[PDB]
DNA sequence: ATCCAGGTCTACC
DNA sequence: GGTAGACCTGGA
């Protein structure tokens, strides 16, 4: 694990000894839309119905708002903590064109989010820009999430899968989803009725798992590959995105190749650990904007 | 303006 | 199996 121990305060858990582990990587990586940057640097977030706050001091990270109990049973795991990225990074460094992304993105960790609210979060992220994407996500919550509070401010969790039954196509357009919204419906039906399951959809292996969760509306190789990766912890994927794309031109493909032939070729080449070499590549081309 | 952003769906050789 | 057009929205 990438921790050594906990301390239970007051109003927090104290992380001790963290390693690979830096809030800017791990929350502005691409792979979450509910994680804010504060003034101090702090970053606040909803997840699983809850308000976290988090703060990395030296090698020492406190998350707010939540005892050790719940650091047990959901947030140690949310931030990946068991996994020894020090052991990915070794692996993945040992290929010289993958360097340099590596050593931009060192703390970056790959959350356990939630199925149902990242198989909506990356039909919206379809042809998109992250901006918009987070609007439609916290309007959505507005409009039917439960009502959350912390240091003064209401947060609204992600609705559950009754309360987004209820959404007409309109209600959709009006969170802002464009022309998403048939889709978000189309998907939330077919959870509601139990065409689709998640619970059953993430035990499945990479392959199959990847493969069920096309049949979703909205959703095609790369937003299928995003929602396993980021809610079902399938690390063969290889998203490729607009990003990838060009991270992928850069170092290992010529400009007229496919990207189904960039992910088979990506997903050849990293194997088990695809999912992170592309969160790496990812992170590396779109803040410099290659 | 025309293109792009965490693409996918539809029509079609 | 592989491929042009259309598609909400809005900042550059
Ligand atoms: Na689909």
């Amino acid at each position: 694990m990438d921790f050594d121990m906990i301390e239970e305060k007051k109003d927090s858990v104290i992380v001790r000894n963290v390693e690979n582990f830096e809030l800017k990587d791990i929350f502005d990586c691409g792979q979450c839309f509910r994680w804010h940057r504060q003034e101090n640097g702090n970053y606040i977030g909803i997840a699983f119905e809850k308000v976290v706050e988090v703060q990395k001091i030296g090698e020492d990270v406190v998350i707010y708002n939540i005892n050790e109990e719940e650091f047990k049973n959901v947030w140690s795991e949310y931030f990946d903590l068991y996994r020894d990225y020090g052991e990915i990074k070794k692996e993945l460094s040992r290929d010289p064109l993958l360097k340099k992304s590596v050593d931009f993105g060192e703390g970056i960790r790959i959350l356990r989010q939630d199925p149902f609210e990242i198989l909506l979060s990356f039909i919206i992220s379809a042809n998109n820009r992250i901006p918009m994407i987070k609007k439609c996500i916290n309007n959505i919550s507005e409009k039917a999430g439960k009502k959350l509070e912390y240091k003064g401010k209401i947060y609204y969790a992600f609705p559950t899968v009754d309360k987004l039954h209820e959404f007409t196509e309109k209600d959709f357009e009006e969170c802002t989803a464009g022309f998403r919204a048939k889709y978000l419906k189309d998907t939330v039906d077919r959870i509601y009725n139990g065409e689709l399951n998640l619970e059953y959809i993430k035990s499945l292996n990479d392959n199959e798992c990847h493969e069920e969760l096309k049949k979703f509306m909205g959703v095609g190789p790369q937003v299928a590959d995003c929602i396993m990766l980021f809610s079902m912890q399938k690390y063969s994927a290889f998203p490729v995105d607009t990003w990838v794309k060009k991270a992928m031109m850069s170092l290992y493909v010529a400009p007229d190749v496919s990207l189904k032939k960039i992910r088979d070729f990506g997903r050849e080449k990293f194997g088990s650990l695809s999912g992170f070499a592309q969160q790496y590549l990812f992170y590396y081309a779109r803040e410099n904007n290659i």
